């Protein structure tokens, strides 16, 4: 499959194939050791292996789940269509991987496969009650700024699309903490 590669040829020039391409899930621009950035050959999103559950990069074509099934579903947790999505346990509904990761109560189940997406019902009612301060659509679940006593709310996908600071911290047991910061509190 087509992957984003960073290296320097003997011909000179840039050291990256797709310089403006980021992972659709975590928006990082770089592949990592054992963690290639793989393109979907239909919708052209690029995703880390570890962000989407790609155990091994296929030598042939690769399609994301929604393209492989020929569907364009909405996310249960936000109003955005398109992007890296995974199905619920029974296959009837779909959730953005980023929404699932950044909303704490959502479960991924298998770290290797990054699916099924479960425990959506464990999201407390307060996240559904909030109105995203970025798009103002009374739909889906919103998270809040990690700053002390800042309760500005936003969808995960809206946070990514509007340039908010979305931070991941890696700990020694290989768990990952997911933090988010409103515009006023973002570092950049
Ligand atoms: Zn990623
Ligand atoms: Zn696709
Ligand atoms: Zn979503
Ligand atoms: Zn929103
Ligand atoms: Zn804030």
């Amino acid at each position: 499959a087509r992957t984003k590669q960073t290296a320097r040829k003997s011909t000179g020039g840039s050291g990256s194939s797709d310089e403006d391409v980021v992972c659709d899930v975590c928006q990082s621009p770089d592949g990592e050791d054992g963690n290639e950035m793989v393109f979907c050959d239909k919708c052209n999103i690029c995703v880390h292996q570890a962000c989407y559950g790609i155990l091994k990069v296929p030598e042939g074509s690769w399609l994301c789940r929604t393209c492989a099934l020929g569907v364009q579903p909405k996310c249960l947790l936000c109003p955005k269509k398109g992007g890296a999505m995974k199905p619920t346990r029974s296959g009837t509904k779909w959730v953005h991987v980023s929404c699932a990761l950044w909303i704490p109560e959502v479960s991924i189940g298998s770290p290797e496969k990054m699916e099924p997406i479960t425990k959506v019902s464990h999201i407390p009612s307060s996240r559904w009650a909030l109105v995203c301060s970025l798009c103002n659509e009374k739909f889906g679940a919103s998270i809040q700024c990690s700053v002390k006593n800042c309760r500005t709310a936003f969808h995960v996908t809206c946070a990514f699309d509007r340039g908010l600071e979305m931070k991941t911290i890696l700990a020694e047991n290989d768990e990952v903490k997911f933090k988010s910061y409103c515009p006023k509190h973002s570092s950049h």
